[PDB]
DNA sequence: CGCTGGCAAACA
DNA sequence: TGTTTG
DNA sequence: CAGCG
């Protein structure tokens, strides 16, 4: 009855086995710092599984007839259903590659590589780093160190919602036509998130460069603190464009104060309004939702998904959608709502 | 038992 | 072009 | 590490 693909199934926010989802998160953290790919993705697969449960899990009777819960993750559940506590999750939480992992990585421009790099190096502290004469930072790296604060304390809604009238504000400006829809985590009906997401479309538009227009209108107001832009060329090719920002965020736009803003991360995708359902689709996530929405449709729909469009190979044609629903009725799936997507 | 496991695009 | 981001 | 063919 449950399926091992996240798309087919609904997710809320509500979850019954955090104490069991939390040591599997470690788990596949540590096999993602080892570099083992799969046994990282096995531990990811059944940690969302178990997020997904309308229920929490007591007993080993719970875990019959679950997907992605083979051998070794039974025994991890096991330990945490006799103990309470996981001792594999806790011996990795003492471990020093990962608490440096951890730490390496929370600086945005910082992954697997460079942490175990600083690691092999001798490094142990994030202002030891910072205090070289030696080490050459990507631009990335630079914003990481440079907003550092304010970049791991999550957006909350009140600032989310700031942004937003930031970005209907500056897009209006060029195209007062343009739908802007908040994507990502705070779609999904989270209170919280890393970033904010949006997408931006116009039915009637000189939509090429609106992405540029915008982040130059905020560049010309000093909030342009970072930023990397994006571009590309029944369905045909692409028109697309994206823009990764780090803005400057008044606390007088949101409803000791000491500097007077806070940098926060926005991700803005721009796409014609024919390929929107799409786009919703691909940026709404979550990331597990998407994996298994792209693992579902080439293995048993014979169909290839992207955040542009979906192509059944069997037929060599383009399916269309005007909504997400009907991305999911294409699919052969039961629509799941965007609050649902939490895998 | 062996193979797969989701993607794209910008920097350096 | 490997690394990191979304 | 887990599922499929
Ligand atoms: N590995 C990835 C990362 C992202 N995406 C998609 C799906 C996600 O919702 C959207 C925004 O990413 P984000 O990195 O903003 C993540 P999300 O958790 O959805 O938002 P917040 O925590 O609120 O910031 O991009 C993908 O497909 N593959
Ligand atoms: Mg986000
Ligand atoms: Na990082």
């Amino acid at each position: 009855k449950i399926s091992q693909y996240a798309c087919q199934r609904r997710t809320t926010l509500n979850n019954y086995n955090q104490l069991f989802t939390d040591a599997l998160d470690i788990l596949a953290e540590n096999d993602e710092l080892r570099e083992n790919e799969g046994s990282c993705l096995a531990f990811m697969r059944a940690s969302s599984v178990l997020k997904s449960l309308p229920f929490p899990i007591t007993s080993m009777k719970d875990t019959e007839g679950i997907p992605c819960l083979g051998d070794k993750v039974k025994s991890i559940i096991e330990g945490i259903i006799e103990d309470g506590e996981s001792s594999e999750a806790k011996a990795v939480l003492n471990d020093e590659r990962y608490k440096s992992f951890k730490l390496f990585t929370s600086v945005f421009g910082v992954g697997l590589k460079t942490a175990e790099k600083w690691f092999r190096m001798g490094f142990r502290t994030l202002s030891k780093i910072q205090s070289d004469k030696s080490l050459r930072f990507t631009q990335m790296q630079k914003a990481g160190f440079l907003y550092y604060e304010d970049l791991v304390s999550c957006v909350n809604r009140p600032e989310a919602e700031a942004v937003s009238m930031l970005v209907k504000e500056a897009v209006v400006t060029f195209l007062p036509d343009a739908l802007v829809t908040m994507t990502g985590g705070f779609r999904r009906g989270k209170m919280t998130g890393h970033d904010v997401d949006f997408l931006i479309t116009s039915p009637e538009a000189e939509e090429q460069q609106l992405l540029h227009k915008v982040t130059d209108f905020w560049k010309q107001q000093g909030l342009l603190l970072y930023h990397q832009y994006h571009r590309s060329h029944s369905s045909t090719m692409d028109v697309f464009e994206r823009s990764f920002c780090i803005l400057k965020l008044d606390h007088g736009r949101v409803h000791q104060e000491g500097k007077g803003w806070k940098a926060i991360r926005v991700d803005l995708v721009m796409c014609p309004y024919d390929r929107r359902a799409f786009a919703l689709l691909g940026w709404t996530g979550s990331r597990q939702f998407e994996r298994d929405l792209r693992r579902y449709a080439t293995h048993e729909r014979k169909m290839m998904l992207d955040n542009h469009a979906l192509y059944d190979r069997t037929k060599r044609v383009f399916l269309e959608a005007e909504s997400e629903e009907e991305i999911f009725a294409h699919l052969g799936l039961d629509y799941i709502e965007p609050w649902e997507r939490n895998a």
